[PDB]
DNA sequence: GTTCAAGGCCAG
DNA sequence: CTGGCCTTGAAC
C-alpha cells in the first residue's frame, strides 16, 4: 500500500463519481493523488486484504459491519477535535463508537419512515391507535390501511420499542449483551398491538416486502414502512405519496433501527493523516458532500449544516426526524443471534401458534448473554489424571451455520446426561432444513455409548447439521469396550472428535465463561496430558 | 472425624 | 508409557 496515495473503496449504489471529483479537488489542492474504486463484495473483500497489510485507505460502509472491522484491529482510532464532532449531530458519533474509542467518521444517515399516500390520505394518522379504525374506513373503498414487510424484524420493531423496547442497554461506546429488552411489559404492549391488528385482518400477517411494495406502489394500501432505498420505485410508479413521522405507540415515538454510513481508516495505512485531513476538510463539508450528493443520494447526513440544507425536502427530514427518535443499530456480534430469536418470535406470535409471552421469552432467553463462572469452568474442565472423580459433565455449545447464532453452556440434570439435554434443546428449537447448521460443542467428558448412540441417531435423521465435538477428557465405564466404538460410532455419523488443546482452552475462556477480563491460566500438566488423551483418541477411532 | 484436591510410587 | 493404587496435606 502506497505513501502519498489515498485509495478510498465505497459501494456500487452509492455515488461514487461525485467522491471522485472530491478526490480531484484535493489533488489539485495539495497533490496528493485520491483514486476511488467501487468494487463487488468489498464488505468481504476488505476484511482478507486488510490482515495482509494491504487494501484500500478509506473505507465506506454501513456502521455495524465496521464493530466487526474494529474487532480485528482493521481499523486505525480516530481523535477528532470536538471543535469538528459539534460540526455533525451526537447521536452519530455514537454509531461509529465500538469498545469506547471512534472508529470511523459519520456521513450519512439511514432509517424507516412512514410513506402515506396523499390522494388517499391527506393528513396521515400520528398514532397507531387511530390505525383501526381508518382501515374500518378504507376497507370499504377496497383499500388497506397500512402494510409492510411483517416477516422480517427491522420493520416491525420500531412499534415494538415504541414502549420500553430495546436489544441491548448501552452505557457510553458499550453494550450490555447480558442485558436484553426484548421481554418487558411495552415490548409486550407493542407486539400484541401487532397482533391485534392482524388478528382483525388490518393486515394479513402473511404479507412481506414485496407484497406491501405492489400493495402500495399500484395504489391499493394507503400507508407503508419503509425507508429511502425504495424511493426512486414510489417515484415511478406514478402515485402522489409522502414521507413523514412514523406514528408513536402510547403517546411514545416509535424507534427504527438507524443505520449509518460511515468513512472508515484502514490500520494499515501509512496515509492515516493524510485520510484525516481529506474526510475532514473535504468530504465532510457542504461542497463534498453535495457533490457526492448530486450523483448519488445519501438520504440524510451527518454534516448539521448540510442537513439543514436537505431537510427542505420534506422526506429526508423526516428521515432524520425517526432517525432520532430511534436507537443505533448495534454493531457487535450478538446482534445476529438476536436477529433470528426475534425473526422467529414475531412469526409464531403472528400465525397464532405461539402465544406472546412464550414467544417474547423464548426470543430474550435466546438472543442473551449466561455465562459460567470461572472456578466452575476451571474444576470441571481439567483435563488430568485423577479427573475421574468428577460427575457432572458441561457442555458449552456455538451454533452457526457464517452467521453465529446463539451460545451458552449446559449442565448435567437428573440422570439426563448434556448431550440429550441439547438434543432437546436444538429439538425445541425449531430448524429449517434447506440450509445447513454447522453446531460446536465443548464437553468436560466425551459422549459415553448411550448418548453416542442417541447423538449419532439425531444427526441420521437431521442431515443438515454437522458438529463437531471438543472434548477435555475421554470418559470409559467399563474401561475399553463400551465408549471406543460408541466414539467410533459417533466417528461413523460424521462427527469430528478432538480433543481440548490449549488454543481450544484459550477460545472457551474467553468466549464461554466470565472470566472478568482475567487472562487465562493454565494449570500444570495440561499439555501433556493433552496429547496424552489425544494419543488414546488416535489409538482409539484409528 | 470425614471428604477432597494433588501427587507420587509401583506393577503391569 | 499407561493404568492401578496408596500417601498426604489441607480443606469441610
Ligand atoms: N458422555 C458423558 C459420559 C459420562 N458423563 C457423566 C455424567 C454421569 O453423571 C456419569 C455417568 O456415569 P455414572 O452415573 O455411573 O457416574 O458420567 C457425562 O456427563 N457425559
Ligand atoms: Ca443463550
Ligand atoms: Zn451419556
Amino acid at each position: 500500500i502506497e505513501e502519498g496515495k489515498l485509495v478510498i473503496w465505497i459501494n456500487g449504489d452509492k455515488g461514487y463519481n461525485g467522491l471522485a471529483e472530491v478526490g480531484k479537488k484535493f489533488e489539485k489542492d495539495t497533490g496528493i493523488k485520491v483514486t476511488v474504486e467501487h468494487p463487488d463484495k468489498l464488505e468481504e473483500k476488505f476484511p482478507q486484504v486488510a490482515a495482509t497489510g494491504d487494501g484500500p485507505d478509506i473505507i465506506f460502509w454501513a456502521h455495524d459491519r465496521f464493530g466487526g472491522y474494529a474487532q480485528s484491529g482493521l481499523l486505525a482510532e480516530i481523535t477528532p477535535a470536538a471543535a469538528f464532532q459539534d460540526k455533525l449531530y451526537p447521536f452519530t458519533w455514537d454509531a461509529v463508537r465500538y469498545n469506547g474509542k471512534l472508529i470511523a467518521y459519520p456521513i450519512a444517515v439511514e432509517a424507516l419512515s412512514l410513506i402515506y399516500n396523499k390522494d388517499l390520505l391527506p393528513n396521515p394518522p400520528k398514532t397507531w391507535e387511530e390505525i383501526p379504525a381508518l382501515d374500518k374506513e378504507l376497507k370499504a373503498k377496497g383499500k388497506s390501511a397500512l402494510m409492510f414487510n411483517l416477516q422480517e424484524p427491522y420493520f416491525t420493531w420500531p412499534l415494538i420499542a415504541a414502549d420500553g423496547g430495546y436489544a441491548f442497554k448501552y452505557a457510553a461506546g458499550k453494550y450490555d449483551i447480558k442485558d436484553v429488552g426484548v421481554d418487558n411489559a411495552g415490548a409486550k404492549a407493542g407486539l400484541t398491538f401487532l397482533v391485534d391488528l392482524i388478528k382483525n385482518k388490518h393486515m394479513n400477517a402473511d404479507t412481506d416486502y414485496s407484497i406491501a411494495e405492489a400493495a402500495f406502489n399500484k395504489g391499493e394500501t394507503a400507508m407503508t414502512i419503509n425507508g429511502p432505498w425504495a424511493w426512486s420505485n414510489i417515484d415511478t410508479s406514478a402515485v402522489n405519496y409522502g414521507v413523514t413521522v412514523l406514528p408513536t405507540f402510547k403517546g411514545q415515538p416509535s424507534k427504527p433501527f438507524v443505520g449509518v454510513l460511515s468513512a472508515g481508516i484502514n490500520a494499515a495505512s501509512p496515509n492515516k493523516e493524510l485520510a484525516k485531513e481529506f474526510l475532514e476538510n473535504y468530504l465532510l463539508t457542504d461542497e463534498g458532500l453535495e457533490a457526492v450528493n448530486k450523483d448519488k443520494p445519501l438520504g440524510a447526513v451527518a454534516l448539521k449544516s448540510y442537513e439543514e440544507e436537505l431537510a427542505k425536502d420534506p422526506r429526508i427530514a423526516a428521515t432524520m426526524e425517526n432517525a432520532q427518535k430511534g436507537e443505533i443499530m448495534p454493531n457487535i456480534p450478538q446482534m445476529s443471534a438476536f436477529w433470528y430469536a426475534v425473526r422467529t418470535a414475531v412469526i409464531n406470535a403472528a400465525s397464532g401458534r405461539q402465544t406472546v409471552d412464550a414467544a417474547l421469552a423464548a426470543a430474550q432467553t435466546n438472543a442473551a448473554a449466561e455465562f459460567m463462572d470461572p472456578a466452575t469452568f476451571t474444576y470441571q474442565f481439567k483435563n488430568v489424571r485423577w479427573a475421574k472423580g468428577r460427575r457432572e459433565t458441561y457442555l458449552c455449545y456455538v451454533v452457526k451455520r457464517s452467521e453465529s447464532l446463539d451460545f451458552g453452556y449446559l449442565r448435567n440434570k437428573n440422570g439426563c446426561h448434556v448431550a440429550l439435554l441439547f438434543l432437546r434443546y436444538i429439538s425445541d428449537w425449531d430448524l429449517d432444513p434447506g440450509r445447513c447448521y454447522r453446531v460446536t460443542w465443548f464437553t468436560s467428558w466425551s459422549p459415553c455409548y448411550d448418548c453416542a448412540r442417541h447423538v449419532a441417531d439425531f444427526l441420521r435423521g437431521n442431515p443438515n447439521l454437522s458438529l463437531r465435538i471438543f472434548t477435555a477428557r475421554l470418559y470409559f465405564c467399563e474401561d475399553r469396550k463400551a465408549e471406543p466404538e460408541g466414539l467410533r460410532r459417533l466417528a461413523e455419523a460424521g462427527v469430528q472428535i478432538a480433543i481440548m488443546t490449549y488454543k481450544d482452552y484459550e477460545y472457551c475462556w474467553n468466549t464461554f465463561v466470565e472470566n472478568h477480563e482475567r487472562t487465562f491460566k493454565a494449570w500444570e500438566g495440561l499439555h501433556e496430558n493433552s496429547v496424552r488423551l489425544s494419543r488414546q483418541l488416535r489409538r482409539i477411532l484409528q
